């Protein structure tokens, strides 16, 4: 039986990383051979235990990588919003993927770490633009100011093209202690949102100007 | 014996994601060939463990997306709030959920990250304003002011078919150190508060100035 | 053996939500046919570990929903506070609880996010009333005016039922730069809070004015 | 041996909440009836390690709240503070603990969420007031003026009842841009600071008023 | 060998907290007696699982204690700062240590909650006084000043006894839009630092009065 | 059997850190040498699992470490920002990276704490610099200002080495209650980005004040 | 067979922290006497797993403690961080570390805690001082008395010995609503830092009045 069980264990052996899987084979052959490795088996599945616990994140992550993929969720070239990062996809790794802020960085961010993520190109985009006036002007006044500088932005060609549809005016939407607030709507082609805000800005200060609308001014009484 | 453990094998591999399930058939198989694999049982049970710390979070979320869809708490263009977030629902897979922000981004939420969510678009919808009056204005010629405010709100047509019932006036709510805080309120038909809200502050501007109520003030005194 | 092992295992299979019952029929199968799946029960034993780490959810929440009900601490109606959020419960589930907010929104609250809760309609309610006067008024003056403020207040029959008791002035709480604080405290009928207290500072609004108490006010001085 | 082994389970299941005790009583039976149950076992374990991951929160709450029990830390009556909260102690139950806050709510608390919580009723309490005084005033005469203050509270037969032993005055103890700061520390009954607290602060407004100590004063420079 | 397996049972029956104890005792019985309890083992280890998870509190504790007491790290009557409380302690026990606050509050903390704690008996005590100056005064002047005020109290022979060595005066460090600061550093006796910092803050006061140096002045300028 | 057992153990005790390897090899000779060591082998697997959930970070840190050496994420002397902290790389060990603060600091962060982080040199840096202009000035002035500003900077032959392309000039982005933001962007060698910024706002200030263009100005309106 | 098991088990017990030794050792003899402790093995076990869960920080910590021992990152004496805690290492033990704050307080710090931690004693040290001059001011003039100050302050012998190198003028670094702000950097001796920032100062100081150049000074505009 001696000699059989050493050719058993041969033949085994035979047929048997490396450095892991040469500890599991010293196992098994210490176990066939005449020795009943309980608590050397204890020790290495302490050992596994410890690589599991740390070997954990990579799987989570490309998992978590590959189901975001599922959702046409992220593509090289888009602008999304990770927590608190907000900048352009750079490129994608099975493990993370690489975000170009604005301000020259090179932020990355492994898989794991989003949970809730932001994309800024897909379909429609919209502004919602908020403007202040002395709560002493009169409203209408204000009002028809902003439609105006409105409508001459319709009339700059290069930007009507960016806009889906018509504007929506709100009226006023609110009041403080020295000012309310009018608002002005959009719907337009994605990624546009910023120039159609900033030449929106621009028509409403030089028409404000013109209509000679107040911006808003703290006031106080002495005594 | 030998012939026959080898038919025996042969047919249960006969009898016998793939890659996985031809570790476990190897396993199975080199169980019953004369070895016994505690130490590569223990090695593949750290991967799975390692897997299955994992794998849990589809399940996870798809559980909890499936309990979310049982008690009717979110439909397709609902508009729903999530933590910091408010915006529209657009589509729900069995893993996430898509939420339009108003400014033009799209969320991507998984279940898990759901914890507590509001929902606009069950039943009814209220408004509770509230307006600052400077501290030495007669409250009960203000109070008549708002109360006027709201009367005129009320004979608008297109309005009215959005209030539910009559509008309820609480009186002064609070006193601050240069003003007091008046406060009407309303229940409207769902989704619709925005609207009522700011015809509502568009008339109490009007009112006010008509009535001749001030503003707060800051005050302050000299030497 | 073989026709008495394919009789037993029929028998058994006889004896024996469904896919998962046809696979662990499988399993007592292919284990009692001439097979030890060690291995195999580690891949199901990794998939039950999976769907337990998933499914924990559902019971622990109900398990929490059903200790909150023996403790009666939420009825259908109620005004509860939980973490940032206080509204009016208006159903219950067996996972969830559903408060509206005041702002008309419809939140669901799964039981595990409640940790601890507040109710407001649990025998009383009380009102703790801070108010300001300008730190050079007299401290005697003003007292005695709020003092004939709540003396008129208790007098409006609308009002008096709604209190429990006597109120009960503390006197100055507190001095700032500018400012110390007068304080008056109640004990009303539950959910009647607010009521009470709103009519308590339009009572307190006019009789200061009457009294001639100033508001506390920023003092300078220049050079 | 087959009548034999019926008897035996006839026994048995005769020797043998409910519907789990039925269900282990069936798998018993299945093992001992000539079927071993590895894989049933498997997932009536993963449904136990499923309910143990649930029901664990309320031994752990109730032996939580038997420990702070043990060091007398809470009783009926008392006034303690939980966290954010700071309310009277209700009632105590099993699992959790009622605490009535001063705005009329009624927490209830599990002792889970109770780590670190403070008792005001454990034998002293004591006092520690600051006062603010402008930069430029004498500082002997404002000391003086709050040493009278503490002297004439001393002499109110009704509050010195309730101070142990004498005042201690500190001096000065900082210095802003625009003020000192003056204190004086006590040592009272417990749960009577606050009355204590509220008579200092009259007197101390009264004769600093009366030996015309200033408040502090914003100062500002022109050009 | 029924009657020898009864004896056996009876004898180890005899030979064996205390309801857990008997139903362990019923488990090895009913095991010994013809039963194989594997999913009653299963039930009474979820149990056993669950009881672990809640009272692996109290060890923790106990541990963390000893461990704390072992470094001399808090005895009866400092004065320690644990995370935002800082008091004294009144007494510790096997499971938490009684903090006094000044605010005459009595926490209890257990050791688990204490990671980092800070103790004011350990050797000695520093003071690190700043003090602000207008820009415009004279550096020299004021640090003169200041120099002249450290000097005073070093001659109060009450004050001396707890200033170990030698002041040290470290000029200016630091601008503002308004002012800049002037320090001094000390080294006193343990727990003795704020009865020095509050004369040192007298001090200071007098001798910038005299010294004639002024308070930093916010400064304006109009059109 | 005695001494063939005795020979046994012998032979696998030849064959057969140094701690517990003896300590292993005392269970396994106490095991085959008539004794069944299962609590033996209990309490040595709860003093494993100890070690293991200690050991994890060890292998945890390093795994994390050769991934975000594989992404070529980190390169010694680079300028990377890590959580709250950003500065030089100066070394990295198969634990942790050392990052050396401007302050001087030198900190050490293990790879475990290291979720995501950015870093400044890879490929491009961006510049986009904002500035704020009374609301009442003149939009096409200043912004022509702002022209000549950058045009300038673009002269020098020093700078001009560092700017990609062309500057990118976005006209009015925001308007606050008192001003308007210019907007200028810019595409720079990586880790310029501030020498740039520099030089620009020191262009910036010297037009502004050629032109004339005032800085926002607080605006306040009296009684 | 019985006198002949009572021997063996007489010769284990003689072959066989004492109390738990002690009750392991009751456990392996009443398995080897007739009797088969499985439940008896899961109570013990569910204690086991307590003291794990609880004695596993000690450990951690220990091996945390040698890991940064290794890294040679913290010495006794030298000025490290540690989270929100500044001060000096006075003494380490196998658990813990001794901090002593500059407001004399001692901190013990337990490994666990310490993540990240800076350190001020690891080769060099730098200054990054940034000082504010009013918009209007001339920028060459203010520069210029910028780099009159370092340079006087390059003259002090005393100071001259701990700057490395020369310093590095950056000239404007950002422009305010009110101000502009200048930048000085150095690269000095490890520890040696502040008493630069202060010398700096003091000198930033006197010739910023020499030379005429004023502070940053809010402007306002009436009516």
């Amino acid at each position: 039986x001696x000699x059989x069980x050493x050719x058993x264990x041969x033949x085994x052996x035979x047929x048997x990383l490396a450095v892991i899987i040469s500890t599991i084979t010293i196992m098994i052959v210490l176990s066939e051979i005449g020795v009943n490795i309980a608590p050397l088996l204890a020790g290495a599945g302490a050992l596994g235990l410890a690589i599991s616990f740390g070997s954990q994140t990579l799987v989570k992550d490309i998992i978590t990588g590959v189901f975001i993929q599922f959702e046409n969720g992220m593509n090289t070239g888009d602008l999304v919003t990770i927590g608190p990062l907000t900048g352009t996809v750079e490129r994608m790794s099975i493990r993370s993927v690489g975000v170009r802020q604005d301000t020259g960085a090179y932020h990355i961010i492994p898989w794991s770490s989003i949970t809730t993520f932001a994309n800024f190109v897909r379909g429609i985009g919209s502004v919602v633009a908020n403007y202040d006036v002395d709560r002493h002007e009169d409203a209408d006044k204000a009002n028809q100011a902003l439609k105006d500088a409105v409508a001459e932005l319709m009339e700059n060609e290069e930007i009507r093209g960016l806009i889906i549809g018509e504007p929506n005016f709100a009226g006023i939407v609110g009041l403080s202690n020295t000012a309310f607030t009018l608002r002005v709507s959009f719907t337009t082609l994605p990624l546009k949102q910023w120039t159609v805000r900033f030449a929106l800005d621009s028509q409403v200060k030089k028409h404000f100007d013109l209509a000679g609308v107040r911006a808003p001014v703290q006031t106080y009484q002495v005594l």
